[PDB]
């Protein structure tokens, strides 16, 4: 495979994303600005 599953639970926080492209751009919040 390589991405679309449950387990990817964010490295700041704990939420989880279908893909790694979706916590990929939700890992700007922990510093940019909480979204
Ligand atoms: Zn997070």
């Amino acid at each position: 495979g390589s991405s679309g599953k449950r387990p990817f639970v964010c490295r700041i926080c704990l939420s989880a994303f279908t893909t790694k492209a979706n916590c990929a751009r939700h890992l700007k919040v922990h510093t940019d600005t909480l979204s």
